[PDB]
């Protein structure tokens, strides 16, 4: 549980810094995807994986997460031609509640459609078309598709009649008028010279969303180069706040190969060089594409003093495991 939290949060931020005005993804979803190939990898492939996200222990994390709903859709799709080692299929289910499925890549479009529909199922049809065309090819060996579906009501829902459009400042010069939610209520709170830090509970209340709102004459960009830690900000919160935050919708699809390459994971995507001998010994597998989509709303109702009217960072936190389920940024597009 907590043993995973610290390298998970360090991985979360590292990817967040490689990122575009608004950002939204699930560190946990990608981290368990990496977990799957780590389990199946050896040699240099496995070392670059191990050095990236730092035997598991994650089976302790996975058991934490379920029971509103939180559903993981973590899955490898392996070309038909390849026999797959049985211990890997057992461990990936036992310790990660994930699996590898052998699939007919002949008829590339139909396989792609079957996968996107599988992903739709586990995401109550809110993560759809996760695979874009030309991510699968009749000779593709291994693709990883990756998402978490999170639906939860605010502990303290907003009164829709107070949702007034207000000025939001991508930069102190410029301005754009957007719908914002307001209410006055009890919230977790902490403050420095440089930012405010707000906690908004979901229900159940160990699910919370957090916002780091830069104060004073500091922009998000300069502040970002000073974290993360985010997990420590957790420990320091204690307050009644009048909260005004944008009411918005995040739907980010991301092909992660280039970010993960930049992070130091490379052999995994190189044919011939990738070592997935723990998945298939009778043929050379390699990852053509890891694809991730993340959906989430700032809604009066939840997912689907403090005025967040300039750029801010946000993350969705599970206090049980201390896991950063989602991390993101809102800059006004």
């Amino acid at each position: 549980e907590t043993e995973i939290a610290k390298p998970l949060a360090d991985f979360a931020y590292s990817l967040y810094q490689l990122e575009a005005g608004n950002v939204f993804f699930s560190p946990v979803s990608i981290f368990l995807a990496l977990a799957m190939v780590f389990f199946g990898s050896n040699g240099n492939t496995n070392t670059q994986l191990l050095n990236m996200f730092k035997r598991s222990f994650v089976s302790s994390l996975t058991i934490d997460e379920y029971y509103a709903s939180l559903k993981l859709a973590n899955r490898l799709y392996a070309n038909d031609q390849y026999p797959i080692l049985h211990p890997f299929l057992k461990d990936v289910k036992r310790y990660l509640s994930s699996d590898l499925v052998s699939v007919n890549f002949a008829d590339t479009e139909a396989a792609r459609l079957q996968i996107n529909k599988w992903v739709s199922d586990q995401t109550n049809h809110k993560i759809n078309d996760l695979l874009q065309s030309g991510t699968v090819e009749a000779n593709t060996r291994l693709i990883a598709v990756n998402a978490i579906y999170f639906k939860a009501s605010w502990d303290e829902v907003f009164d829709e009649a107070h949702t007034k459009p207000k000025k939001f400042y991508p930069t102190p010069h410029s301005s754009i008028k957007i719908p914002m939610m307001t209410q006055t209520n009890g919230y977790s709170y902490y403050e420095t010279e440089d930012y405010q830090f707000l906690g908004m509970d979901y229900y159940p209340e160990y699910l919370k969303m957090f916002i780091l709102l830069p104060k004073s004459g500091k922009t998000l960009s300069e502040l970002q180069q000073k974290f993360n830690e985010t997990l420590l900000n957790l420990v320091s919160k204690v307050a009644e706040v009048k909260v005004t935050i944008p009411k918005m919708k995040f739907e980010k699809q991301m092909n992660l190969v280039e970010a993960l390459k930049k992070l130091g994971i490379e052999d995994l995507f190189i044919p011939g060089k990738a070592d997935l001998s723990g998945i298939c010994v009778k043929e050379k597998l390699y990852v053509s594409d890891i694809v991730h989509k993340a959906y989430l709303e700032f809604n009066e109702e939840g997912t689907e003093e403090f005025v967040a009217d300039h750029p801010f960072l946000f993350f969705i936190f599970d206090s049980r495991s201390k896991a950063i389920l989602f991390i993101g940024r809102f800059s006004g597009n």
